[PDB]
């Protein structure tokens, strides 16, 4: 049985004050033993958040680069993330891919380098609306997963996050069934392309819109192992999502 | 005015808390002249760390930022966060952003306007690549880049322009002091006839090419060179020699 995993992606939000208040809320929250909880603060606050957060919650960088040190003004390395006490990095997030044009190859190289450096990786995939309506959900999502997998030697430190990008701001929504259909298919790719052990043990988490109201039906899906939470991660309702399985 | 000499240390993607803490200790003990303005740009995960450890005489800069105050931009930081961390500058348009990460002029323009509107100072970088230089179009590239920045500047008192001779990195070429001067003087001439005389006379244009212990002096003596954006030397004791380049 895969351990339930709840990540809170704060994206580019917050200052020390309101994030300190958020953290104070999380510290007082009772996080179940069976649930693994991770918060991804803005890059300027990885160090701050790690100092202020209770050890029971892990800290993630929102991105990193693919080399340990170098001439890359504006980037950070897994070494720096580790040095700040964070144990995870989010890679391949839809905003990196689709606003900042990060290629599959780049994401793959980043994954291999973060893993070689002792970090865990939350590796994001997902298809856009035009890809969904064209019938190529599987093609896009399998090709993205392949390039990640090509760069993974030890899946015990990886978590796959499915983002239904086709549902973000488009006027379409994903049902719990539709999330399940994709998750199950992703697991089926891990089976047909990597191994059965890896399909069985790898957390595939849902990165679509998740609220206090919908998190329960979503969490009940056989192949949904948790969430990568967007906007709700900045709010008390993140604690409701930490408690989703019941 | 005259223009206050300006020395920025760009640490790029280098260091951890230990060796950067030791570097900072070196800088804190250094005597920085009153007539020199010194700024250090740490990796983004260490803006807050460096500001806490660095003496107030040295300012802190982010190496990049985004163009909006908060938002759905996983991996980015805003000028509001930079300020909140005690940093007062941001480097924008650095050649590595433009040429490795494909940041466009339009994007850099928008980032400059937003950083300025948020009360940050901006070190705005420009520079031509080798293929652009050998094609004879140094001026075209460098003037177009400066124009998009200038379009997004309402107050030049908080801006510093950095010329990076990208054409001279690793490629194998070295930029002479004269060659740097020729470009700087032309950049100032662009400001004079597209912005204003007052902005031409008062705006620091700093040199972002390779600068050592040895070569900083002739460079700093050039009429239109107002200082440096130091790359790799910024992580070393010789950055202190560059802080002292005028005398």
């Amino acid at each position: 049985s895969r351990k339930f995993f709840v990540g809170g992606n704060w994206k580019m939000n917050g200052r020390k004050k309101n994030l300190g208040e958020l953290i104070t809320t999380l510290n007082a929250a009772k996080v179940p033993a069976d649930t693994e909880v991770v918060c991804a603060p803005p890059t300027a606050y990885i160090d701050f958040a790690r100092q202020k957060l209770d050890p029971k919650i892990a800290v993630a960088a929102q991105n990193c680069y693919k080399v340990t040190n170098g001439a890359f003004t504006g980037e950070i390395s897994p070494g720096m993330i580790k040095d700040c006490g964070a144990t995870w990095v989010v890679l391949g997030h839809s905003e990196r891919r689709h606003v900042f044009g990060e290629s599959d190859e780049l994401i793959g190289q980043k994954v291999a380098h973060a893993l070689s450096e002792g970090l865990g990786v939350i590796a994001c995939i997902g298809e856009k609306l035009d890809e969904r309506e064209a019938g190529i959900t599987e093609k896009v999502v399998f090709e993205q997963t392949k390039v990640i997998a090509d760069n993974v030697k030890d899946w015990s430190k990886v978590v796959l996050a499915y983002e239904p990008v086709w549902a973000i701001g488009t006027g379409k929504t994903a049902t719990p069934q539709q999330a399940q259909e994709v998750h199950e298919k992703l697991r089926g790719w891990l089976k047909s392309n990597v191994s059965d052990a890896v399909a069985q043990s790898t957390r595939i988490i849902y990165g679509g819109s998740v609220t206090g109201a919908t998190c329960k039906e979503l969490a009940s899906q056989p192949d949904v192992d948790g969430f990568l939470v967007g906007g709700a991660s900045l709010k008390p309702e993140f604690v409701d999502i930490i408690n989703a399985k019941q």
